[PDB]
């Protein structure tokens, strides 16, 4: 009944392989090449999580091959790679989620891969050189997604326009949505199962100041807070949203009534990215 057995037993469970690590195969994450188990990615950009103090890669799969997102977990026993998988299983989004573990369980790393297609992090949306129908229609899946979220009662708690992610098909038809850092993340109804109750020194806690992760006002605001950075912000409605006041209770329909005010534009999207 302890929060770290119950924890540990329910997300070992889940049907997502986890790589061990053996001494001295424990990698340094960096641009270049990097192997990680029997796999090798080829990273080609550092991502800067600056408010989560974190760093990501987006690179290829071994060859000029398959998209891929790679990213350290807080610690080894985040189990972020089974959070993530958990997460996706009830998202739209093609991802191949693989996670590893330092064989002292102190390290621990995720590798994403997608369909031969393009990945672009949120914060690429939010830059002054793209026009705001293409902002807008990312920010307008990012609501869909997060309403998701909402009903199944999962928390994520580190949302950002640098951990989160937009894989757009060969075709340019759509986005869809993939957030990655999940170590700190809240399945409510796992909670509520397995009787667990928030204990004193989690991350989450601290990180945020409340003796509970209750509901899913925490993504909201951290929703709001995208749309602050939004760095050509030439909405009056996009501009609305980010000084706008968090309702005290978090309903799927506060999601909607930011939607239904965004522009799906992705024609404008795939003008400008390819």
């Amino acid at each position: 009944a302890h929060f770290q057995s119950e924890i540990e037993e329910n997300y070992e469970a889940v049907g997502n392989v986890v790589v061990d690590l053996m001494g001295g195969c424990e990698p340094t994450l960096r641009v270049g090449r990097v192997q990680l188990g029997n796999d090798i990615f080829t990273l080609r950009e550092e991502i800067r999580a600056t408010e989560l103090k974190r760093v990501l890669y987006v690179g290829t799969t071994e060859g000029d091959e398959f998209p891929v997102v790679v990213y350290a977990w807080t610690n080894g026993n985040s189990y972020e790679s089974a959070k993530a998988f958990v997460a996706s299983q009830g998202l739209n989004v093609p991802c191949r989620i693989v996670g590893y573990r330092s064989y002292d369980k102190m390290s621990g790393y995720t590798a994403i891969i997608f369909p031969q297609g393009h990945v672009y992090s949120l914060r690429t949306f939010l830059q002054r050189s793209v026009p705001t129908r293409a902002t807008e229609t990312a920010l307008y899946y990012v609501a869909e997604t997060l309403r998701s979220l909402c009903t199944r009662r999962i928390i994520h708690c580190a949302l950002t326009p640098d951990n989160v992610f937009m894989y757009m098909d060969s075709t340019g038809a759509s986005l869809k949505t993939f957030p990655v850092c999940w170590d700190d993340c809240v399945d409510a109804a796992m909670f509520s199962e397995r009787g667990l109750k928030f204990v004193p020194s989690l991350p989450v806690l601290m990180r945020h100041a409340v003796k509970e992760i209750d509901g899913s006002y925490i993504d909201f605001v951290s929703f709001c807070r995208m749309f602050r950075q939004i760095e050509n912000n030439c909405s009056a409605m996009c501009q609305k949203v980010a000084k706008m006041k968090a309702p005290p209770v978090v309903r799927m329909t506060d999601y909607t009534n930011i939607q239904t005010e965004l522009t799906w534009d992705m024609d404008a999207v795939m003008n400008h990215f390819c």
